[PDB]
């Protein structure tokens, strides 16, 4: 648009083709966002959700989003700590910072829905900040909560934990915990991992859109199986994160104060911009 000079295609999206540009009124560099009332109003809306940890929406050219820039994302980073691993301190400080943009945004009511690595964006600071922030509900599997792939309409904020925890698991072990090729080999995968639920473990998942009886019974694994070498903490952490039931689901909030983030630090990760 007039204001800007598109500088480099990013890449790509659920919402559309990503560009780095150029304000050529002020000389920032943005994000812009090429999308394929009520959602130019929430879109909107997302412009005064501000947090460090959160991915600036500065404009919306009605559609084109002005974003904050951030020159990596996590799956690039993962990618090429592959052979090495991210190390734990690292690890912990994201974790630690994607918990607080969290629950900021859960605060406000406001959800993701649609967490991944390639969202997560980071920068030579050390921060981590939550991109597409919202664009869901104004408007891949691999990180999708239960609830959601069983059919509940009125999913809440617990998706976002769920999702969450499957990334922390993917950073400690280099591999995608579930990556699912579809709905059921999805949530397949997910209950060869942690077992087939039921009403013992998760209250009412019997009455959910499309639960069937006929579901294979697994038994559930060992955390320290999923994501060793993660000590204690990590691992108490992660189940909780990653618990069936939306209500024993660790909040955002909840989360920060758990015993792992003792000695959170805050370290600065090794970057080829
Ligand atoms: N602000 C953003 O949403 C973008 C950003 O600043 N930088 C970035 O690399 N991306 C991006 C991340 C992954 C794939 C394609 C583009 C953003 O979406």
């Amino acid at each position: 648009m007039e204001n800007f000079q598109k500088v480099e295609k990013i890449g790509e999206g659920t919402y559309g083709v990503v560009y780095k540009a150029r304000n050529k009124l002020t000389g920032e560099v943005v994000a812009l966002k090429k999308i394929r009332s009520t959602a130019i109003r929430e879109i909107s809306l997302l412009k005064e959700l501000n947090h460090p940890n959160i991915v600036k929406l500065l404009d919306v050219i009605h559609l084109y989003l002005v974003f904050e820039f951030l020159h990596q994302d996590l799956k690039k980073f993962m990618d090429a700590s592959a052979l090495t691993g991210i190390p734990l301190p690292l690890i912990k400080s994201y974790l630690f910072q994607l918990l607080q943009g969290l629950a900021f945004c859960h605060s406000h009511r406001v959800l993701h829905r649609d967490l991944k690595p390639q969202n997560l964006l980071i920068n030579t600071e050390g921060a981590i900040k939550l991109a597409d922030f919202g664009l869901a509900r104004a408007f891949t599997l691999w990180y999708r909560a239960p609830e959601i792939l069983l059919g509940c309409k009125y999913y809440s904020t617990a998706v976002d934990i769920w999702s969450l925890g499957c990334i922390f698991a993917e950073m400690v072990t280099r591999r995608a915990l579930f990556p699912g090729d579809s709905e059921i080999d999805q949530l397949f995968r997910i209950f060869r991992t942690l077992g087939t639920p039921d009403e013992v473990v998760w209250p009412g998942v019997t009455s959910m859109p499309d639960y069937k009886p006929s579901f294979p019974k697994w038994a559930r694994q060992d955390f320290s199986k999923v994501v060793p070498p993660l000590d204690e903490d990590g691992r108490s952490l992660l189940s909780q994160m990653l618990h069936y039931d939306p209500n024993k689901r660790i909040s955002a909030k909840a989360a920060l104060a758990h015993p792992f983030f003792q000695d959170v630090t805050k370290p600065v990760p090794h970057l080829r911009l």
